């Protein structure tokens, strides 16, 4: 299938709780859908260690060795890989950072990003420049390629609307798929009353291709574990591209 099919989902290494159980139902997830690229976030050494030896037909890239810190996995059967990067967040108090893959997929560039934005409400602020480093890193993307970015954006409220919005050509796939209640909110303290829409996905075309869409957007992660918890705090998202 000449589609794209990605997952990002914040794994939420920080609750140690059953941990090794939950990385067990995230590899289960994994292996079902088999992605052409894993967007994660809140890594921690012993699950990315865990990851990488039931993954072996990925290709693995961390955001950090130490802490916590996000990982892009990408299929090698799918995706030829041409280097990566990190661009740091000066002002970050959390560690945050843009971690970046380039790769061809059937001979076309990609840019692939992830971060995991500035958490809580009172850092709002620095959440907001982090994003507005991601947003010029899209549009500053060599025109040759497409650019997808997903992670936990952490945003809420106005914040998009206070960086002046998404940069020109620049998508978010569940507001360009239609705003779509079923795959809506994906931290739901109610149903894991708050719910949000932290994990996001934007998306820039390729001057050099006809416009990227997505095609479809699906919310993972619903069903408890043995254990009797989630894999995550948050649900993942599974979500194709018609490339
Ligand atoms: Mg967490």
């Amino acid at each position: 299938s000449s589609k794209l099919s990605i997952i990002s989902w914040n794994v939420d290494g920080l609750d140690t709780n059953n941990l090794s159980d939950r990385a067990r139902g995230l590899c289960s997830y994994l292996a079902l859908y088999t992605p052409d690229v894993v967007f994660l976030q809140e890594l921690i050494p012993a699950y990315v260690q865990y990851l990488k030896k039931r993954a072996v037909s990925y290709l693995f890239f961390e955001g950090s060795d130490d802490g916590y810190f996000t990982g892009i996995m990408l299929r090698k059967s799918r995706v030829k890989f041409l280097e990566s990067e990190i661009i740091c967040f000066p002002t970050t108090q959390m560690m945050r950072n843009l971690l970046i893959a380039q790769v061809t997929f059937s001979g076309q560039k990609l840019y692939l990003m992830t971060s995991h934005l500035e958490s809580t409400r009172n850092q709002s602020q620095e959440r907001t420049k982090q994003l507005r480093v991601v947003l010029q890193k899209i549009k500053e993307a060599p025109e040759d390629a497409i650019v997808i970015f997903a992670g936990d954006t952490n945003l809420r409220d106005a914040e998009v609307a206070n960086v002046g919005g998404l940069p020109a050509g620049v998508c978010d796939v569940w507001e360009q798929l239609g705003k779509q209640e079923h795959c809506r909110y994906t931290w739901d303290t109610q149903a894991n009353a708050c719910k949000l829409r932290f994990d996001r996905i934007f998306l820039r075309s390729a001057k050099t291709a006809p416009p990227v869409t997505p095609d479809h957007m699906a919310l993972i992660g619903m069903e408890k574990l043995d254990c009797g918890r989630y894999t995550s705090d948050h649900w993942g998202i599974y979500c194709t591209f018609n490339t």
